[PDB]
């Protein structure tokens, strides 16, 4: 599923991501835009053999199980395919765990390089939230 900007903002807000760990909703929408272009089915292989999945490109090295990242963890206790669903519940609940691990949103490289330090409210501008 490819979400519309405001559609995703509303879904993230409903799942309690807005202001989670101090990160306003625009931060999450911006991250999602550059990580997956709002596409829940996005997948990308990393140089070490792990793969990133879903709207927030969650890594199989530590967070989900994809059966092909030998030696990895599954801290969100979910198959990585659950992160590709049209329903973002799984991606949101797992993202909450990641952003809580100590390094906040810096876990998402695209957020650090393209969202951090910018007008992130612009990402939810115009939406009826
Ligand atoms: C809770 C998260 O921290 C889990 N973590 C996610 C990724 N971490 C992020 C970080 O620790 O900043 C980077 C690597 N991490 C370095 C370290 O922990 O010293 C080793 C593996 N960790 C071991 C552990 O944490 O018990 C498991 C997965
Ligand atoms: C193996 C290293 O991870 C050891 N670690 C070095 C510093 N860590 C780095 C990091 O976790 O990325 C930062 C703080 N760390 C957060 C956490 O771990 O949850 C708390 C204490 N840790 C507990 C543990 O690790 O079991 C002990 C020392
Ligand atoms: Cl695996
Ligand atoms: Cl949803
Ligand atoms: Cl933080
Ligand atoms: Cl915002
Ligand atoms: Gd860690």
């Amino acid at each position: 599923k490819v979400f519309g900007r405001c559609e995703l903002a509303a879904a993230m807000k409903r799942h309690g991501l807005d202001n989670y760990r101090g990160y306003s909703l625009g931060n999450w929408v911006c991250a999602a835009k550059f990580e997956s272009n709002f596409n829940t089915q996005a997948t990308n292989r990393n140089t070490d053999g792990s793969t990133d999945y879903g709207i927030l490109q969650i890594n199989s090295r530590w967070w989900c199980n994809d059966g092909r990242t030998p030696g990895s963890r599954n801290l969100c206790n979910i198959p990585c395919s659950a992160l590709l669903s049209s329903d973002i519940t799984a991606s949101v609940n797992c993202a909450k765990k990641i952003v809580s691990d100590g390094n906040g949103m810096n876990a998402w490289v695209a957020w650090r390089n393209r969202c951090k330090g910018t007008d992130v409210q612009a990402w939810i501008r115009g939406c009826r939230l």
